[PDB]
């Protein structure tokens, strides 16, 4: 049985020989540096009396995925002030109040809140909902727009039902229960599959949707089994419903192991830790750690899912190492402990591309310290 059932979370840093006091100090200093550090480290900026944003430093914009990550980090760290500022920002500037995308979030805006595209990014919506449910379960709801569980249910209603009221498209394909890359296109993104979150949407969503969320959890576990290369454990950034790499798109080649796909190993391992349902997740974690076992972080490239290295370097190599280390939540192979130590000995990334690395870095810091947790509906 998983942490969801037992309430006990693996502390892999403590398992590797780091002291309890060292671990929680390091987690606190990671929070301090990311949220309130120097101009070359921080990725969070407070705005006015009641708002705040996570900055994609590399792209000079604010992303629904980054905002939703910030909210997950804040609720996992018991930081209600930062949580409320981030949510109020996403609510005020990014959430559609009308049209084909009503209740969805414009995927990016300028720091001042000016929308740069109207279309959503479904990985944002699902993290928003999960963070909002945890905020409800930890702190209890407030007055709108801080009625956390009501806001979460509204997002997930749109995610399954959007094209019914009028026009628009759902973010889940009804026929196969799989999350889509965007509402309009019939393919997916393996990194967007969060079966562990769907298990919890099955507990918290609008009642009529709970069966679908349960089916989505199993469908996503099965999908990820089809998406990861059987030898390397590498997955493509964009993939067809059959799990094979999607066609080259107008905005890029997403067929290879690069930025998005790093999260797959981290997501697979967190589902293992929380629910312990699919033993393939141990083997997947072993395989990706074996692929990177004698690759130094300084040599991380773009790779074909078959494991062929490009000359082109990984844009986010610290992100990749963070996700490789987070796989130690599930891995039982010879590389598990080495990756925890390698991650411990890695500082936060600095400079203009640091945002994506440091997001993945923070989730790994939470997970490997036993602090990436389910906040349930339970007796106080
Ligand atoms: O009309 C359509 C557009 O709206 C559509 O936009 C897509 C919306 O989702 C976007 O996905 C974002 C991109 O960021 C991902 O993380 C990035 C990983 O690479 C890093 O370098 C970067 O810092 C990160 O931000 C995030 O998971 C996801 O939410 C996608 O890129 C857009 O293409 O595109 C097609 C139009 O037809």
């Amino acid at each position: 049985k998983g942490a969801y059932d037992t309430g006990t979370y693996a502390n892999l840093f403590q398992r590797s020989g780091y002291r309890e006091d060292e671990i929680k100090a390091r987690l606190e200093q990671t929070w301090n540096d990311l949220f309130y550090g120097d101009e070359h480290t921080r990725i969070y900026y407070p705005v006015g009396d009641d708002k705040g944003y996570m900055l994609d430093t590399g792209n000079d914009d604010v992303r629904s995925a980054g905002m939703s990550y910030g909210m997950m980090m804040a609720v996992q760290m018991d930081k209600k002030h930062e949580f409320d500022r981030l949510w109020n920002y996403a609510y005020t500037y990014m959430q559609h109040t009308e049209g084909r995308y009503k209740d969805y979030f414009a995927w990016h805006c300028k720091p001042d809140g000016t929308r740069l595209s109207p279309g959503p990014a479904p990985d944002g919506e699902e993290f928003f909902a999960m963070a909002l449910f945890f905020a409800s379960n930890r702190w209890g709801d407030g007055p709108a727009p801080y009625d956390y569980q009501a806001q979460a249910r509204k997002i997930l209603h749109a995610c399954l039902h959007q094209g019914e009221q009028g026009e628009g498209d759902p973010m889940w394909e009804p026929s196969n229960r799989l999350i889509k890359f965007i509402p309009e296109l019939p393919f997916s993104d393996p990194s967007y599959h969060l079966p562990h979150f769907y298990e919890l949407f099955a507990q918290y969503a609008n009642e009529q949707d709970r069966t679908f969320w349960k089916e989505a959890a199993e469908a996503s576990r099965a999908y990820l089994r089809t998406a990861c290369h059987p030898v390397t454990g590498l997955s493509p950034e964009y993939a067809n419903y059959d799990g094979t790499p999607a066609p080259v798109q107008l905005h890029g080649d997403f067929r290879h192991f690069y930025s998005d796909a790093y999260r797959v190993a981290a997501n697979v391992a967190l589902d293992w830790e929380w629910f312990r349902k699919d033993p393939w997740q141990v083997q997947q974690s072993n395989r990706i750690q074996a692929f990177f076992s004698d690759i130094d972080v300084s040599d991380y490239r773009r790779y074909t899912i078959e494991g062929e290295p490009f000359n082109e370097p990984a844009l986010h190599p610290v992100g990749l190492l963070a996700t490789n280390a987070m796989a130690s939540l599930a891995a039982d192979g010879p590389d598990a402990d080495s990756f925890v130590k390698r991650f411990w000995n890695t500082p936060l990334r600095q400079g203009k591309r640091r945002y994506y690395d440091n997001c993945l870095y923070f989730f790994t810091m939470l997970a490997l310290s036993g602090n990436y947790r389910v906040y349930q509906q339970a007796a106080a």
